[PDB]
């Protein structure tokens, strides 16, 4: 269940963990829209049913537009909302109401290293069983968001700012 | 209310825009801490009431919002919407990142709506989002729209399908 709204770090970890996907903002490298912000929908997982770590893992292909973008500028902002569940519908909260909790995680997106490759794979493949069947020729790699900044919109008033250290220090 | 033929990417894009009550808007951040970084954020939207979706994404925005402070400095933005916002992808067994779980990106500028278009924006938004009638006047809400110059549709294998604004708006 949703953590107390005053505990922003806990709220962020709750929302990251319950999201199976989110929207990732990048800078376009396409010549026609070069330099303009771009948005895209990615599947994600921070871990299996009882062990969400807050780390957003992705499974990506060099063919993807967002990956072309990250090759030229690896900064990205991921946004997730509880409107992705039935939470907001059930409470009658408009998706734009800060009662319909949403968060933004910004940082850089990198290919996961050898040590973390097994946890990334397991986190992603358990949550997304279709990935096992994706086409091998598209050259899939495991990636992650390295979070440097966090905004939490869970009540009226400004965004609540949470440090990566505070976010990762949650159980 | 079923999904159009996937080959008709213009029709599919209009279908997605109309079934979406919200989307993710990407802007360039003007926050000191992260200036110049791509920023994403969740906005409510509407293109019309139930039988009059025009395809035009209208927003109800406040100068207090992070996205709006970004748009004042650079009005370029990209909105994305996915059928994973409904039960469509779960019911059919399409992973949210499978192109079969349709998602679209509409890129352009966000501007304040004209006097002559305020009423249609208002009617479109307030009917889809009745809570907005109760939002605080102190936030100085205004009606905004996305002016679309570029459209990508992910609705099948084989990569993105490009749709021109004129194809998208000529859908009936």
């Amino acid at each position: 269940s949703l953590p107390p709204r005053e505990d922003a770090a806990r709220v962020a970890r709750f929302v990251t963990h319950v999201s199976d996907w989110g929207a990732l903002a990048t800078i376009s490298t396409l010549e026609a829209v070069r330099g303009r912000p771009f948005a895209d929908v990615l599947s994600l997982s921070d871990g299996p049913p009882g062990a969400g770590s807050g780390v957003p893992y992705f499974y990506l292909s060099p063919l993807q537009l967002s990956v072309s973008n990250l090759q030229e500028n690896p900064y990205a902002t991921l946004t997730m909302t509880l409107a992705q569940t039935n939470f907001c519908k059930k409470h009658g909260f408009d998706p734009q109401s800060p009662l319909c909790v949403h968060i933004m995680l910004s940082g850089t997106v990198t290919k996961v290293n050898e040590t973390e490759m097994d946890i990334a794979k397991h986190s992603l493949f358990i949550r997304h069983p279709e990935m096992k069947t994706w086409p091998s020729s598209h050259n899939w790699f495991f990636a992650k968001l390295n979070i440097t900044n966090i905004w939490v919109l869970d009540y009226f008033g400004g965004p609540k700012i949470v440090t990566p250290e505070e976010y990762y220090n949650v159980t």
